[PDB]
C-alpha cells in the first residue's frame, strides 16, 4: 500500500520516516509525529521498509505535505537495514520530485570515518531531485550528545515549518498518551509473554531461522575470568549454537538479549508501589497503526522491566517532561520541567544532574521522591531494551558449533554515588555453565580475512579489541594445517599491565610458537612512568609495516572508537607519508583508499 493514501485516509499531512537501528531514530521520529497537533497538523511516523519510497512523487496530492527523515548511519556510511531498499532507490532513480517539501535530521557519530552519511545522503539527494528542503539538515553527534543537538534542531524546525506553511503554535503544551492500559486479570500462562521477542513460546518452542526477531537460545558452555586482577572484571563465554543452523565468520558480531538487575527492577515496583506480577497490555489508541503494543503483550510489569525496557540509561529530556507532572514537590518539580530547555539552565542541569552523573529512573525517583507516576505510563515512556553488539572471537572453521565472546564487564560508581551496572555484560557474567540459556543470533559484517590465504594481515587490536583477532589468528593456523601457504600474521595487542589485564597470554603464545602467529607485540600501557601503546609498536615498525602494506597486506583496528582508531589511523599516515616518500595529505588519501579497497577495515565501538 501507498503511504501517501495511508495519509489521506487518516488525515495526516505530515510523515517522519525513520531509519533505525537501536531504536533512537524511531522515538525521534515519534516525537517529531506527536508535535504536528501544536502547530494545526496532523503527523504520522514510519517505517520506510514497509512502503514504497517511489511514492513520494504523490505527496503534492495531500495538501501541505511534509516529510522529514530522522536517518541514523551504519556499517561505513550506510543506511540501517530498514532504510535499505529506500537507499537503493535512491541511486537508481531519476524522478522528479518538484513540489516535495522535506526536512532530514540525521542521527550519526563523529568518532566513525563516514559521519552522518545517511543524512546527508539523503538530503543532497532530494535536492538533486528537484524536492524542496523546509529546514536545514541536522547533524546528531552521539559522540557528544544526541538528544540536545536533536531538541536544539526542533526547536528550530517546527517555526520553520509554521513560517513556511502559514500555519501557528496553538500553545496546546498539554499531555497526550499513546497506549491505554488494560489489566488482564483472567488469562493463562500460554497467553503470557515472558521475555520473548516476537511469537508467543518462541524460546520455549525453538524453530529456525533465527535472527533478531526469533533469538536461538545458546547455552553458555564456558564462561570464565581472563584477567587476574579483581578491580575489573574480563570474560570469555562460549555459547553452543547446535541445532540452530547459524551460520558465522570470524568478524561478525553477535548480539544478545540481557535482562536487568532483578534488585534494580524490584527497587522501582517498590519505590512505585506496584504489584510487577499483575499481568496487563498496553494497547495503542490510533487503532489505525502498526504498533498496536510498546511491547510484547500482555505481560507483567516484572516481565516488561527485566526483558523489553531500558531502565538504565539517563533519560531523555521528553522522558523528563512528561514525568514532571507526577512530583508534587515544587522545587522537585521545576527541575524536571526546565531539564526540557534547549538552553539556559535547563540543558545545563539535563547535562549536569542526568547525563554526566548517570542517573537513571529508579536514581530519578530516588533524589526527587514526590515523584510518584503511574507503572502504565512509565513503561509506555521509557525506551525498549537493546541487544548488545559483541565482536565473535572464534573462527567458524575451527568452532561452527560455538560462537565466543569476549568482554569486559562495566560496573562504576556515579557523582551521584550509586554504583551503576552494565546490563548485558553483568548479565553474561552470571550465565553459569553446565539452565544458563543466552538469546541471540548473529548480524554479518564486511570485516573479513583476506581472500587469498598467502595476503598479510596487520591487526591491531587493545583490550577487548583483540576479541576479533582471536578468532583471525585461530582460522589462520588452521590453515597452515590444512598445508596451506598463509601469509605473515601480526597482532599488536594492548593492555594496562602484563600481570593483569593481559587477554589470552596463554593462547596468544602458543600461537605465535606454534608459528601461526607471525609476531605477538604487546603494549603495556602502565607498567613504565608514561604511557605505551599500540601505535607506539607501529611507529618502531615503520619500516616492516610500510613493506607489507606496498605488498598489498590488509589491515584491522578493532577497539575503542574515540582515541584509539584516530591515534592508530594517524600513525598510518605518518608511515605512509614518511616511507612512501609522498604528502601527509597524500598519505590521507592513500590510507582512505586501502579502506574502500577493503583492505584497512574498521570495527569499533565505544
Ligand atoms: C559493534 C560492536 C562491537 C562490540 N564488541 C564488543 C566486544 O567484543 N567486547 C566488549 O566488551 N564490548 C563490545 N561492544 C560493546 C558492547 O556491545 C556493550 O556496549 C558493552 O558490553 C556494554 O554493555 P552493557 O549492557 O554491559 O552496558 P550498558 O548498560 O549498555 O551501559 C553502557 C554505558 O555505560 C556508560 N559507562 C561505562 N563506563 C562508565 C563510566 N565508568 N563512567 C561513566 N559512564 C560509563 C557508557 O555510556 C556506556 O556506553 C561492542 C559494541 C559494538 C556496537
Ligand atoms: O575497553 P577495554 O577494557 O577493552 O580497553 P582498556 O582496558 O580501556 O584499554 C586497553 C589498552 O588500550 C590502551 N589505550 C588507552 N588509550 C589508548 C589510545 N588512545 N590508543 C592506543 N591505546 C590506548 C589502554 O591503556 P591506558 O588505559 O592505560 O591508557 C590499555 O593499555
Ligand atoms: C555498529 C555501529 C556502526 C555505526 N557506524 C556509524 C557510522 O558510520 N557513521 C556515523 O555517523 N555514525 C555511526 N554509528 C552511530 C549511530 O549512527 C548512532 O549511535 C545512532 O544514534 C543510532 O540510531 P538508532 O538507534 O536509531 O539506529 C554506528 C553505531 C553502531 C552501533
Amino acid at each position: 500500500s501507498s503511504f501517501v493514501e495511508k495519509m489521506k485516509k487518516t488525515g495526516r499531512n505530515i510523515i517522519v520516516f525513520y531509519g533505525s537501528q537501536t531504536g533512537t531514530a524511531e522515538e525521534f521520529a515519534n516525537r517529531l509525529s506527536k508535535d504536528a497537533h501544536r502547530y494545526g497538523m496532523r503527523g504520522m511516523s514510519a517505517d520506510p521498509e514497509e512502503y514504497d519510497l517511489a511514492d513520494l512523487s504523490s505527496l503534492p496530492e495531500i495538501d501541505n505535505a511534509l516529510v522529514v527523515f530522522c536517518m541514523a548511519t551504519y556499517g561505513e556510511g550506510d543506511p540501517t537495514d530498514n532504510a535499505q531498499d529506500f537507499y537503493d532507490w535512491l541511486q537508481e532513480t531519476d524522478v522528479d520530485l518538484s513540489g516535495v517539501k522535506f526536512a532530514v535530521f540525521g542521527l550519526g557519530n563523529k568518532t566513525y570515518e563516514h559521519f552522518n552519511a545517511m543524512g546527508k545522503y539523503v538530503d543532497k539527494r532530494l535536492e538533486q531531485l528537484g524536492a524542496q528542503r523546509i529546514f536545514e539538515l541536522g547533524l546528531g553527534d552521539d559522540d557528544g550528545n544526541l538528544e540536545e543537538d536533536f531538541i536544539t534542531w526542533r526547536e528550530q524546525f517546527w517555526p520553520a515549518v509554521c513560517e513556511h506553511f502559514g500555519v501557528e503554535a496553538t500553545g496546546e503544551e498539554s499531555s497526550i498518551r499513546q497506549y491505554e492500559l488494560v489489566v488482564h486479570t483472567d488469562i493463562d500462562a500460554a497467553k503470557v509473554y515472558m521475555g520473548e521477542m516476537g511469537r508467543l513460546k518462541s524460546y520455549e518452542n525453538q524453530k529456525p531461522p533465527f535472527d533478531a526477531k526469533n533469538p536461538f537460545l545458546a547455552a553458555v558452555t564456558t564462561n570464565r575470568k581472563l584477567n587476574q586482577g579483581t578491580e575489573r572484571h574480563l570474560m570469555h563465554l562460549e555459547l553452543d549454537i547446535s541445532d540452530s543452523k547459524i551460520r558465522y565468520e570470524s568478524g561478525d558480531h553477535v548480539a544478545v538479549y540481557p535482562a536487568n538487575d532483578s534488585a534494580l527492577v524490584n527497587q522501582l515496583g517498590k519505590i512505585l508501589g506496584a504489584d510487577l506480577d499483575v499481568v496487563m497490555s498496553l494497547n495503542n489508541l490510533d487503532e489505525e497503526s502498526n504498533k498496536k503494543h510498546p511491547f510484547p503483550c500482555p505481560t507483567s510489569y516484572r516481565t516488561a522491566l527485566t526483558y523489553y525496557l531500558d531502565i538504565t540509561n539517563p533519560p531523555r529530556t521528553n522522558v523528563l517532561y512528561e514525568l514532571a507532572q507526577y512530583a508534587s514537590e515544587p522545587s522537585e518539580q521545576e527541575l524536571l520541567r526546565k531539564m526540557a530547555s534547549s538552553s539556559g539552565e535547563g540543558k545545563e542541569l539535563y547535562l549536569s544532574w542526568v547525563v554526566e552523573a548517570r542517573r537513571h529512573i529508579l536514581a530519578i525517583l530516588q533524589d526527587c521522591p514526590s515523584l510518584r507516576p503511574p507503572i502504565d505510563h512509565l513503561c509506555e515512556l521509557l525506551p525498549r531494551l537493546q541487544a548488545r553488539y559483541y565482536s565473535i572471537a572464534s573462527s567458524s572453521k575451527v568452532h561452527p558449533n560455538s560462537v565466543h565472546i569476549c568482554a569486559v564487564v562495566v560496573e562504576y560508581e556515579t557523582k551521584a554515588g550509586r554504583i551503576n551496572k552494565g546490563v548485558a555484560t553483568n548479565w553474561l557474567r552470571a550465565k553459569e555453565p553446565a539452565r544458563a540459556l543466552v538469546p541471540m543470533f548473529v548480524r554479518k559484517s564486511q570485516f573479513r580475512l583476506p581472500f587469498k590465504a598467502t595476503t598479510p594481515v596487520i591487526m591491531v587490536g587493545p583490550g577487548t579489541g583483540v576479541a576479533p583477532f582471536i578468532g583471525f589468528i585461530q582460522e589462520r593456523a588452521w590453515l597452515r594445517q590444512q598445508g596451506k601457504e598463509v601469509g605473515e600474521t601480526l597482532l599488536y595487542y594492548g593492555c594496562r599491565r602484563s600481570d593483569e589485564d593481559y587477554l589470552y597470554r596463554e593462547e596468544l603464545a602458543q600461537f605465535h610458537r606454534d608459528g601461526a602467529l607471525t609476531q605477538l607485540n604487546v603494549a603495556f600501557s602502565r607498567e613504565q612512568s608514561h604511557k605505551v601503546y599500540v601505535q607506539h609498536l607501529l611507529k618502531q615498525d615503520r619500516e616492516h609495516l610500510w613493506k607489507l602494506i606496498e605488498g598489498g597486506a590488509h589491515i584491522y583496528v578493532c577497539g575503542d572508537a574515540r582515541n584509539m582508531a584516530r591515534d592508530v589511523q594517524n600513525t598510518f599516515y605518518d608511515i605512509v607519508a614518511e616511507l612512501g616518500a609522498m604528502e601527509h595529505a597524500q598519505a590521507v588519501d592513500y590510507i582512505k583508499k586501502l579502506m574502500t579497497k577493503g583492505r584497512y577495515s574498521l570495527d569499533v565501538w565505544s
